[PDB]
């Protein structure tokens, strides 16, 4: 059993659904923005959803960034951006600002502040309908409250069943994207490139996936997944004590898990 760093740890045959490794599996912690991985989800699970919708960039998303000094896709106000677009800004720099957008957009209600409750309400009944019983949301993007928690078995869980979705799996496994926005004057804006926080896509052989996560009490999170020859592991890493510890401690589990 290989040691790691994380205080909380799993991990599991994807396709099977058998335990490969496990630590803390089912103690909750804190998940921070790993939390963006089941907005994501929702939003994809919706009826009404459309890639290619475009949504005006309000002043609002732009504000929350900086009252939460939160991480961001550096969206600008006024812009009209896609669905689609969006969807690489939550998941590639791991963007708040993107978070709040799709929370706004499929959330049901009358005003902004009304929609986001209704999503954040959405995250909660996607997670009871897993079966999940330690998993609870306060947030659309993992900065809202310590009622914001999971374990590193259900956030697997979450994550497993997200990669579900093609759109998902394709977001997730890339490394760069340049986002062509529509301006006010309607011209097309060229944005500075978002690189993906997760280090595994460039050192790992395999790797697919899935979002790094991070936060005051949360601490370096990853949630990963590789494939090879055919098999895929899936897993979770809670609270490491670092950048480079967090994809120490999945690199360890994953070639632990492969070699079982
Ligand atoms: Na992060």
């Amino acid at each position: 059993k290989p040691t790691i760093a994380a205080v909380g740890g799993y991990a599991m045959n994807n396709g099977t659904g058998t335990t490969l490794y496990t630590k803390a599996a089912d103690t909750r912690r804190s998940t921070g923005s790993t939390t963006k991985i089941m907005t994501a989800k929702v939003v994809l699970a919706q009826s009404n959803l459309n890639l290619d919708a475009k949504v005006t960039i309000q002043k609002a998303y732009s504000d929350y960034v900086v009252a939460n000094n939160a991480s961001q896709a550096h969206l600008i106000v006024g812009d009209k951006v896609t669905v689609r677009q969006l969807l690489y800004g939550l998941m590639l720099p791991s963007g708040a600002d993107a978070a709040y957008a799709l929370a706004d957009k499929y959330g049901s209600g009358s005003t902004r502040a009304a929609r986001v409750k209704s999503f954040i309400g959405k995250m909660n009944t996607a997670a009871t309908n897993l079966g999940l019983h330690n998993t609870h949301f306060d947030s659309f993007d993992g900065i809202g409250n310590g009622a914001n928690y999971s374990t590193p078995r259900d956030l697997t869980k979450i994550a497993s069943s997200a990669m579900k979705n093609s759109t998902f799996r394709t977001v997730v496994k890339t490394k760069a994207y340049t986002a062509k926005t529509v301006t006010k004057t309607g011209s097309i804006r060229t944005m500075d490139t978002w690189k993906n926080t997760n280090g595994l896509l460039s050192s790992y052989s395999g790797a697919i996936g899935v979002k790094t996560g991070s936060g005051p009490e949360a601490k370096y999170c990853l949630v990963f997944a590789a494939t090879r020859g055919g098999k895929t592991v899936i897993g979770t890493v809670l609270a490491s004590t670092s950048i480079p510890a967090r994809e120490s401690d999945a690199t360890k589990i994953m070639n632990y898990g492969f070699a079982l």
